[PDB]
């Protein structure tokens, strides 16, 4: 066994690029080395400088696998806005290694609804 990884998390891509502030809908994470007992956390930035948002997301593991992690997206804390915000998400497996925050945003509905 050599230096190659780390047992850590990885995010390959993920869909849909986005979503509305509702949520409520089906999100799945494509990447690799998941753990049945990783989390999916969502965080929001404030115009203070700090961020501190705890929003527990569904996580279904009859759907998720090893290398497959499907959740419902949460509700965001604001979601009677006219301007869609840009929000970002990660996994917690194990206490030191973690994954990177991918780039997400919630887009209105009250205007563009189905």
């Amino acid at each position: 066994g050599s230096s190659g990884s780390s047992g850590l998390p990885q995010v390959e891509a993920y869909s849909p690029s986005a979503c509305s502030v509702r949520g409520g809908e089906e999100l799945v994470l494509t990447g690799s080395n998941f753990l049945p007992d990783s989390k999916v956390v969502f965080i929001e930035r404030g115009p203070d400088g700090k961020l501190q948002w705890e929003e527990e997301a569904t996580v279904n593991r009859l759907q998720s696998n090893e290398v497959t992690l499907t959740l419902t997206v949460p509700e965001y804390s604001n979601k009677r806005v006219s301007r869609p915000v840009q929000v970002y998400f990660y996994v917690s497996n194990g206490r030191r290694k973690r994954s990177p925050t991918q780039s997400f945003r919630f887009l209105p509905v009250i205007c563009k609804e189905e």
